């Protein structure tokens, strides 16, 4: 059909289609009379996985010969999504596949919408990691993405009586045709026992013994016939584990749920020792076998010319201890040339400054749980506060800051100091949020080893995120400047050449409307919900977190729905408000803040006198396949968390190279951004990071905002008096005396700004010829956000590897 | 090589060596530098697979054009054993197989020891029912076997410092490559819950739900292209299940341990909740299942008519009440109607008369796991002694103690009686067993329904134990008579034509000969353990069990032993005794006696005045892939169950088929073999049963025989004083106490006649001609203990069906 979907050759066409029914005879067993959709994905995907196998043994063998240094991305989250569809793309099949299934009597589209997501991340931090396998593919990396093969991955999220509702990812059921397991590989794991210090080294003995059994699932590069392998690992018992019969077979129970279930925190810590079992579990096994493949290449001193590990925050942090004791008790190194080789091979990547979701384990836990890593973490320490000692001479309160080791009610590990004390670089995802790392929560160790900050500011894959999910936009850009721009993003910078084209400004007007009409069909689909396609989307989608303000949004809309009240037969520019997202599900406040937009909703939609003018939707079950939906189709991109607090964000830059505008707070990538398109071509408002500050040093007093302005109390007062709950007048009680006594992230003091920027907004939007001119400006200059970009810089500025552009004969 | 094995033909020897590294590269993901031998069987089991897909699919087919009446085989164990071998037999690509691999470099012999066994089964019992399926789908009848797919089946045995040391059979760690997860077709099952009486009906509600999915394994017959189907549930939790959070999900185990692992037990019952659910998960997922496809053919009056449903034991016997719940609260038939449909539909077998091992579940559970079941047992009772009241008036005692429910401490529902009355037939699974149920248990049963009573004497495949398991003797006789006696073994009377023929004697005594050097080097491979080729091998493999008595055999061989350090310089026919066989892990006596024998073995295998002319070797972990080696290299069977004690036994039929000669009493199937073969050609020795019952009504006084047999007296004072443990001198103090006080088997009452049998043993093994033509005279008569004639059998005499040996279009 269209031209960056690939070929669909005669040959080609006719090979998938019996390759197709070979699969579903042979694979899945079955007929064609007795065939159901599910049954056809299959066949489908299995035809597919097929082309990634010859590749995929090449690759590895590639690397096998060549042996160049490898990278090691490990995470204890891959937010993957849906694989079918972004293999194709990467393979060049789309169209083959597309001519081939048609010809079977089968819509391709459908079968897609039949495979789960692999939910296994939160949000962002998971996406980022899902983004930059497919970047090192791309880029010709020998990378590897290690994590845990989670059975059940974030939650699937159902809404009741406007209410969050919880329920399980049961996401394998079906199977994963995608993964191939190796058990052949299956590798050990300690924990609890004691150490005993003999004659020569200690040794960590009465230790219980996990499995750790890893799945690896391919990882195709852009068209340049890389495959790579992301290996994930799932917990088994050992056979003579708790070996009255019946109940210690059972028992296996206990050890198998270290991979059970993915932890649903966004940006907020839970110190449980199941969560500590999974971090380490991830770790130690990861280690082994990287070990094992650099042996298989006894001369350590190389080890860091070989290998390079990158943490994805402090989760996988025990890397570092785990190392020196390998390369210490097991390899018998001296603790200095262990410690070289160990702070040369690894880095760390801090992705938020928020003190609640920082790393403090408590050291009974580790003291119970891996005692030899707690002993390693003392000396650890002990020796890096020698350094800063002899750097900074008296300076006791630094001592104790900058310790690894934090005292008080309970003694705790401040795994972000042993992250930078064993790394040899730490980055920031964000110019700003780098800077804020610098100048505040890592100033001390700023100043002792400067020379280890960077920053690498985050990047979203734009296969993904915009060939995959914009397939309309790839084409009319492809036809202006061809299709080098999907590996080379930075080349859309010459579609400002466009900008003044009645052509190209009619047609990228025209892909976001059949964008928005495809997603209002979607709503009314699986969702049975009627909106209009002529309104402006207005859109928010995000985990739901407080420093993100979906609040802030709120009383925009309500904002909104009285001005219309007060002056019906007034005009204002029709607007279908759209938010979604997940709450933890012991997070509260997150939960009544979803309750408190389904009930805005309840009331601003049956409203006669509003009709079709406002719209306000709740976004069910937010997720990879969903964001790939929703974002092409819209117009207004909601990025509004308080300055200083969102580290970078990325659903900001999918909107971007989708055709959206953004309205935002001068955050995270959204300076970068604007600094990209030019601060005219972006709509700024709010308090930047020096006017928190200021705030926070007179001290914020919400009483003021509600006393002068007349709307904002207005809201309050309906909020208060139960105007959107009936029923249960001080439902929304915890909301409004948050706001009003207690809001860390200053909802009010953007309100004023926020409202009257929107209305510049909407001012904008009623000139669609100027409105599509500022979308050309955006995604023209959205190229710098291309996870190749961030990876590219990784690769030369840590990891110490070229990337390279070059086919691998397929 | 041989003929029995198939063609290998040049076309296919070619088609099977592609495929074979297609599946190694595309569906393995390896290739031959990095493939390891588990790898290769792997390519070689997709293969073979592959073969079975074509007729699987139109079989299926097949039976839904046609409508045959349909058999459903419920039982709660299936010994399956491997696949591989079995596969190829069937679809007669042995030979093929073997030169395609041998062509590609590979050992297939080698790839063949690979595969794990699937150990579902805990003996004859769950070895029955795949002997079963085998023959239903060799004689063309629509069966399908329906059970569940245990995680962990029979544990694997170790055997320690003498001691049997249980660890978890993890069968599934490597996959299945023989199953087809069917998840669409998953269905729920309900646990828990109250009833509810309403106007029209009683209602089950408020119930906790557990779904069932199944797993479908091929069942190939013997070169028809007949491919049925086994289905195997596994449990799941709904995923609103439980649904702090992280807790919910790992709760979901509670649920999924229904089909955690088998239950260990050999006759012997165990009233656990678990295992009642694990009973009702397999028959309420079965019968939804069974009611479904019938429906897919509202007139249950048909029903009988094209469903028969045989109860493997008393373990699925809540089918009964399951049906008539079905029938009468959901389908609203009457009563009456519903009572004569299950009747019809049902049929009953039975596998053991002793008391300790028949099903008595307490009400207490019932009511609390399944309130309407017990409802609906309660009603069937009542009606059945309103019948027994009206045959019999005035025998109130018959009326207790044929009601379902019996009196006394806790009242418990005798899973027996539910089974006779709602059945239409109940079979015993040999002539003496059957006639012992008329004449003792189920008297009162027999008295008020003999036309219920069948006989359906057991069979074992000739399939797996005579052609895949030894070659060497199907081809010898085949050579002579031809192959149609693999599928009608009736036709190897025709050997008796061959009795005299020195040629065929010569390859009778060649084939034996090297079957025991093979199993001698099998034993030196896997477990390093030196024996003589030369010498009888007197093996008895079977569950370890009292009532089997390897305690009397333990006492011939200690007999052996002191007649030899008696007379050193004396000849004696040298013998290799073999002993194997698991002990259900609570079942104290049955570990001792493991002990014993590992005990005796430590002082005969390294007393030097013995030499090599007496070995005893316990065989570790018996299991099926261990039968198929062991049986063929045997020269006598020991089969010395205590008369009335072993149903049937099959065993001794596996022993008979491959060349062993019998020493055993008058038991179970012992009796018919002895009949067929003639008394001349067995060794039979012991009490009968009519012996055993006048002891026990003079009573059983074990010292009478310590006091009049000097040489049992030495073997009890060598026991007691710590002969047989030095360090432990009363270790077996409980073994002596037990054969001693209270020992319900008698075998001080069979010690005399069985020492003065096994010397006719011995001097007919002196005879190597006479051996060999007693042996050809049991092979020879060993036709009618086929299961081909067994399920013939019970196709017309109780489900109605006529067997077919036609061929299916491939
Ligand atoms: O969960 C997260 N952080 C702490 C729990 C470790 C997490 O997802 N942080 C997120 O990481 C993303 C990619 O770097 C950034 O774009 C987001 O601004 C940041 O919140
Ligand atoms: O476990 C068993 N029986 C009771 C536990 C139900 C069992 O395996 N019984 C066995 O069934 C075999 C086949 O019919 C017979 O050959 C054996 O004699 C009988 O013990
Ligand atoms: C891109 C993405 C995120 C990150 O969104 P932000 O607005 O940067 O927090 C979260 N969830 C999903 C499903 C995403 O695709
Ligand atoms: C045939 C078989 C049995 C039954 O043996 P009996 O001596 O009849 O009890 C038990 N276990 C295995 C592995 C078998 O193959």
């Amino acid at each position: 059909q269209i031209s960056v979907r690939g070929l669909a050759g005669v040959e080609n066409v006719t090979e998938l289609k019996k390759n197709f029914n070979r699969h579903l005879h042979f694979t899945l067993v079955k007929d064609r009379n007795v065939a159901t959709p599910r049954d056809y994905y299959f066949a489908l995907a299995h035809t597919v996985r097929d082309h990634l196998v010859g590749r995929w043994i090449r690759t590895q063998q590639h690397y096998y010969e060549k042996d160049p240094k490898r990278i090691y991305y490990l995470s204890l989250e891959f937010y993957m999504g849906r694989t079918l569809q972004n293999t194709m793309v990467n393979l060049a099949l789309e169209n083959a596949c597309d001519e081939a299934t048609y010809q079977l009597g089968l819509d391709m589209e459908e079968l897609e919408e039949i495979e789960e997501d692999a939910g296994l991340g939160n949000g962002g931090l998971g996406r980022l990691a899902a983004c930059f396998l497919d970047s090192m593919a791309t880029l010709g990396l020998a990378a590897y993405g290690y994590g845990i093969r989670y059975e059940f991955g974030i939650f699937n999220q159902k809404i009741c009586g406007g209410w969050q509702m919880e329920e399980a990812d049961d996401w394998l059921r079906y199977g994963n045709p995608w993964e191939k397991a190796r058990p052949e590989f299956t590798l050990p794991v300690h924990f609890y026992g004691r150490v005993e210090h003999t004659s020569q080294g200690a040794k960590w003995v009465d230790t219980q013994v996990v499995l750790a059994m890893p799945y690896d699932t391919p990882v195709p590069g852009y068209r340049n016939n890389v495959v790579n392998t992301m290996r994930l690992w799932s917990a088994k018992a050992p056979n003579d584990f708790n070996l009255g019969y019946i109940q210690a077979v059972l028992d296996r129970n206990l050890a198998e749920n270290i991979s059970r279930v993915l932890y649903p925190n966004d940006n907020f810590f839970e110190g449980k020792e199941l969560r500590l079992k999974q971090e380490y579990f991830v770790v130690a096994a990861t280690l082994q076998d990287i070990i094992r493949r650099f042996k298989s290449s006894t001369n350590f001193d190389a080890f860091p010319d070989k290998v390079a590990i990158q943490l994805n925050d402090t989760h996988p942090s025990l890397a570092i201890p785990e190392l020196m004791r390998v390369l210490v008790d097991l390899e018998r190194l001296d603790w200095d040339k262990a410690w070289e080789v160990t702070v040369k091979t690894c880095a760390y990547t801090n992705h938020t400054v928020l003190p609640e979701a920082l790393e403090r384990w408590p050291v009974h836990l580790l003291e119970t749980l891996l005692p030899r890593h707690l002993q390693i973490i003392y000396e650890i320490n002990q020796r890096f506060l020698n350094r800063v000692a002899a750097a900074f001479p008296g300076d006791v309160d630094r001592l104790r800051r900058m310790s690894l080791v934090e005292e008080g009610a309970v003694k705790r590990i401040n795994m972000a100091h042993l992250c930078i004390a064993g790394s040899h670089a730490v980055n920031g995802v964000a110019r700003i949020h780098s800077e804020i790392l610098k100048k505040t929560i890592f100033k001390d160790f700023y100043e002792l080893e400067p020379h280890k900050f960077q920053n690498k500011t985050n990047g979203i894959t734009p296969r993904r995120w915009l060939v995959l999910c914009n397939p309309g936009l790839a084409e009319i850009i492809a036809e202006r400047i061809g299709e080098e721009y999907i590996s080379d993003l930075d080349q859309l910078r010459k579609l400002l050449s466009y900008v003044d084209d009645e052509a190209f400004i009619r047609d990228v007007a025209k892909v976001k409307q059949e964008n928005k009409l495809k997603f209002a069909a979607y709503l009314e689909r699986e969702y049975k919900v009627h909106i209009n396609p002529n309104s402006l989307f207005d859109v928010q989608v995000k985990r739901i977190h407080e420093y993100k303000r979906q609040l802030l949004n709120c009383l925009h809309v309500i904002t909104l729905y009285n001005r219309i009240k007060k002056e019906p037969n007034k005009f204002v520019v029709p607007r279908t408000v759209m938010i979604g997202g997940k709450a933890a599900p012991g997070y509260h406040m997150a939960k009544m803040i979803i309750k408190l937009i389904t009930a805005i909703g309840d009331v601003v939609n049956h409203d006669p006198v509003v009709g079709d003018r406002l719209r306000v939707i709740f976004l069910e079950n937010y997720r990879v396949s969903l964001a790939e939906k929703v974002i092409p189709a819209a117009d207004l991109s909601e990025q509004i968390s308080t300055a200083g607090t969102e580290a970078s964000g990325t659903g900001n830059m999918k909107f971007m190279l989708n055709g959206a505008l953004t309205i935002g707070t001068m955050d995270g990538a959204n300076v970068e951004m604007a600094e990209e398109a030019g601060e005219e071509n972006f709509f700024i408002f709010g308090m930047r990071v020096e006017d928190v500050d200021r705030l926070d040093q007179r001290g914020y007093n919400a009483q003021e905002y509600y006393d002068r302005i007349p709307e904002l109390r207005q809201i309050i007062e309906q909020l208060s008096s139960g105007f959107f709950s009936p029923k249960q007048p001080d439902l929304f009680k915890d909301i409004v005396n948050m706001l009003m006594h207690h809001d860390r992230f200053k909802v009010f003091a953007d309100y004023e700004e926020y409202v009257k920027c929107q209305e510049r907004v909407s001012a904008l939007y009623k000139n669609p010829r100027e409105w599509t001119r500022m979308v050309i400006r955006n995604i023209a200059t959205s190229g710098k956000f291309s996870s190749d970009r961030t990876i590219a810089q990784y690769a030369r500025e840590i990891w110490g590897v070229e990337p390279s552009r070059q086919r691998l004969p397929a």
